């Protein structure tokens, strides 16, 4: 069966920090870019949508902007992985990535986000 | 693109009665089965996967156990309908259903329980 797996359903990373959260599929060939298909999102809001090579962006979501990408480099070694940079405090949360190629399954990533007392009370207010 | 869709995007159930939520994929012709990928999930909770035309059952959640059938005659349709028996208190939530046959698409469904005071007292008193 088609199946992505996920080497760690959770990361715990700090305030400010950048992170690469993995998402594994089978890539036993060339890759077939046309055949796949990634979502990645975060509670319901969308981070990046992948379909014919090409990364959509009109759907990703305000707080993503400029601050979300796929490494596409990974894709064809069967790792979609996204990377967050400057890690807020309200980017932690459950994270879902979806592939589709050649079959289809999804898995669940729960990040915490540990914040020095300063940016925890500016996200208070 | 290939878009799921749901006719109904809020279903109003009683407790203990049956339903049947509604999730069209396009479907031109004669299916191919061995391409249709069907997850219907709830808050995070599986509760169907169909895979190589056959359920699979192996990571449904315990609540859901023998309450929950895929409609398999109106795939052929177009209509992954996700039917619930003996609806329950804690079957309110947000569903999803997700979709791959050549494309990719999901939607969500949002689903309240109205119950009588009893039942509602021994759902407060779990
Ligand atoms: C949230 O909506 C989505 C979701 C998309 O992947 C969702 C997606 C991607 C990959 C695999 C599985 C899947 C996983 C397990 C079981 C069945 C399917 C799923 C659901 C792609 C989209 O775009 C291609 C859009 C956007 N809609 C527009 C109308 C469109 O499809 O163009």
């Amino acid at each position: 069966a088609f199946t992505v797996t996920v080497p760690k359903d959770l990361y715990v990373v700090e305030y400010g920090s950048n992170m690469t959260i993995e998402c594994k599929f089978p890539v036993e060939k060339q890759l077939d870019l046309a055949a796949l298909i990634v979502y990645w999102e975060m509670e319901d809001k969308n981070i990046i949508q992948f379909v014919h090579g090409e990364e959509d962006l009109k759907t990703q979501h305000s707080s993503y902007r400029q601050r979300a990408r796929l490494l596409k480099d990974q894709l064809s070694l069967g790792n979609a992985a996204l990377q967050i940079t400057d890690v807020k405090l309200q980017d932690a949360g459950v994270y879902r990535c979806m592939i589709s190629y050649g079959g289809a399954d999804y898995k669940r990533i729960t990040v915490k986000v540990n914040a020095p007392y300063a940016a925890a009370l500016e996200h208070h207010h």
